[PDB]
């Protein structure tokens, strides 16, 4: 596998969005993964609707602004036959009436693939071969809230009890040795002002830190 990967440098990733006061990170992680897979398929980067997921995927088990899971979102897109664009179905950060319109759909998936649970090397392989990957993580720490630079490492992090969905857009390392001071490149949904332009470097090959490889998946387009 490559020593480092960053799909942002290849055009697969939209600018950082902001879920605001709605527990919809699962939806942003899902649209993020879908955006990259659709780009791989068509060469066009089109921002996708998190509000369409929030409003319409309760049947698949999501709970709108009160939480959800990326796999259930990819399941909804499959069963639904489509997903609208961000422009056509804008984000308002509150649970609303499902207004899915097929004519505005710009994405589809046939289901999703799960990364072997808990294996950072499996996640490394998925990231290098597929594109950005949706992952769950333990983000319940002030250290994460006020993260700004460096490789994030939090001793109180859990690899099993997760509360936030994010997007792995690559991986890398500091220095000249590709085999140490490694990190996962993670896109968050708390706006570009949070973290490092909306991103965070999370310690990689440090025992599945914060659960990054516990529940990773990607849509099949
Ligand atoms: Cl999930
Ligand atoms: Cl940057």
């Amino acid at each position: 596998l490559p020593k480092s990967v960053d799909w942002r440098k290849k055009g697969y990733v939209t600018p950082v969005k902001n879920q605001k006061q709605c527990g919809s990170a699962w939806a942003f992680s899902a649209t993020g993964a879908l955006e990259g897979q659709m780009f791989r398929k068509t060469g066009k980067l089109v921002s996708l609707s998190e509000q369409n997921l929030v409003d319409c995927s309760r049947p698949q088990g999501n709970q709108g602004c009160n939480g959800g899971f990326m796999a259930r979102a990819f399941q909804y897109v499959k069963e639904n036959g489509g997903l609208d664009s961000e422009e056509s179905y804008p984000y308002v950060a509150v649970d609303e009436i499902c207004k899915y319109r097929p004519e505005n759909s710009v994405a589809q998936d046939t289901g999703f693939t799960v990364v072997a649970p808990g294996k950072e090397k499996a996640l490394m392989k998925a990231v290098a071969t597929v594109g950005p990957i949706s992952v769950a993580m333990d983000a319940g720490h002030s250290s994460f809230q006020f993260y700004k630079s460096g490789i994030y490492f939090e001793p109180d992090c859990s690899s099993k009890n997760l509360d936030h969905g994010v997007l792995v857009v690559g991986y890398g390392f500091e220095g000249a040795n590709s085999q140490n001071s490694k990190y996962w490149l993670v896109k968050n949904s708390w706006g570009p002002e949070w973290g490092s332009n909306g991103y965070v470097k999370i310690a990689k090959d440090k025992n599945n830190h914060c659960g990054i490889a516990t529940a990773a998946s990607y849509p099949n387009v």
